[PDB]
């Protein structure tokens, strides 16, 4: 009669409501482990993510808490929406794990990126990204760590952003992925909404080139890859760095940076018909307005949406949805436990 049951998926134990059957592993989420399942109440397939003792330290706690209050606020077809949240534990004192449940998708954007994609599909995924990002901004959320591994797609080309970005020790095995973070993030710069444009450009460029644009062990290597390719930023951009970070950067070797046709030659694009030739040059134009070091001359999110490569998909019902207490804290682990628990028990 217990309303829960336990199954072994991979290494992790999943204790879930009886409505969820046939759990099968599917991926890794750092914040937790994930599985596919059939939801018999809803008669549809779902994905279930287990957050193990999210209160065990401030990084897991802040993230877990932050994302519960937002998934309980945002509402947009391209942004994760939760179907259920639950814990199999009965009291706060026993409270351990949190399970999040959402619509089951077909692929992670890392998988899509390795595929050869026509312009119809590339422009559509990117357009969805910008729509989701635009919603986040309308809700007062600026992401600042959008990356492909936290983006999922359905076979029909529909897309969802699964996380809400940055707010820091992590005593774990797994590394954080930093290749898509804007310069202002790399350099401790302060930022505005089009910080997220940079990351879109990084994703789009990788779609074209099929390799990470700015790899590196550290922000050191990564900045090297940025200037080697795009050219040293404008002195005007220097003047906005902090003095110490400004000294480091100004003392880096100078680079002219390659043109975008060299950074993304026609070889990479479908360019057999006239239609495709024009699409490639539009694609390269957009890339050139997104992969821009100085945020001041980097294209907006609303301006990107209305770029010719992108605005073929326009619909005032998807770029124009209504946006619905600011939590911003730092607590002990028992404090975090109760705060998360209350939210789990809305
Ligand atoms: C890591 C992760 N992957 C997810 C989803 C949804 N789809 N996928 C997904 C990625 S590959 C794949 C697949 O191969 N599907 C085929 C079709 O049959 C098997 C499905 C969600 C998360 N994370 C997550 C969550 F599960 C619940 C609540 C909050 C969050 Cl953030």
């Amino acid at each position: 009669d217990n309303q829960f049951y336990s199954v072994e998926v991979g290494d992790s134990t999943f204790t879930v409501l009886k409505r969820y059957q046939n759990l099968k592993p599917i991926g890794s989420g750092a914040q937790g482990i994930v599985c596919a399942a059939y939801d018999a109440v809803l008669d549809r397939n779902v994905a279930i993510k287990k957050l193990s003792r999210p209160f065990q330290n401030q990084t897991h706690a802040k993230r877990a808490y932050r994302e519960l209050v937002l998934m309980k606020c945002v509402n947009h077809k391209n942004i994760i929406s939760l179907l259920n949240v639950f814990t199999p534990q009965k009291t706060l004192e026993e409270f351990q794990d949190v399970y999040l449940v959402m619509e089951l998708m077909d692929a992670n954007l890392c998988q899509v990126i390795q595929m050869e994609l026509d312009h119809e599909r590339m422009s559509y995924l990117l357009y969805q990204m910008l729509c989701g990002i635009k919603h986040l901004h309308s809700a007062g959320i600026i992401h600042r760590d959008l990356k492909p591994s936290n983006i999922v797609v359905k076979s029909d080309c529909t897309l969802k952003i699964l996380d809400f970005g940055l707010a820091s020790f992590m005593m774990t095995p797994y590394v954080v992925t930093r290749y898509y973070r804007a310069p202002e993030v790399i350099l401790g710069m302060g930022y505005k909404e089009n910080v997220d444009i940079w990351s879109v450009g990084c994703i789009m460029g990788e779609m074209v080139r099929h390799k990470i644009l700015f790899p590196g062990r550290d922000y050191i290597d990564q900045w090297n890859k940025v200037i080697e390719q795009l050219g040293t930023p404008c002195p005007e951009f220097m003047k906005k760095l902090q003095p110490t970070v400004r000294n480091y950067v100004e003392n880096r070797p100078k680079y002219a940076g390659l043109t975008f046709p060299k950074l993304f030659p026609d070889s990479l694009f479908p360019a057999d018909s006239e239609h495709n030739k024009l699409k490639a040059s539009q694609a390269r134009d957009l890339l050139s307005k997104m992969l821009v070091i100085d945020p001041a001359k980097r294209i907006s999110v609303d301006d990107a949406l209305q770029h010719p490569y992108i605005n073929v998909w326009y619909d005032p019902a998807e770029v124009e949805a209504p946006p619905p207490q600011l939590d911003e804290r730092e607590h002990t682990i028992e404090e975090w436990k109760e705060l998360i628990y209350k939210e789990v028990m809305n």
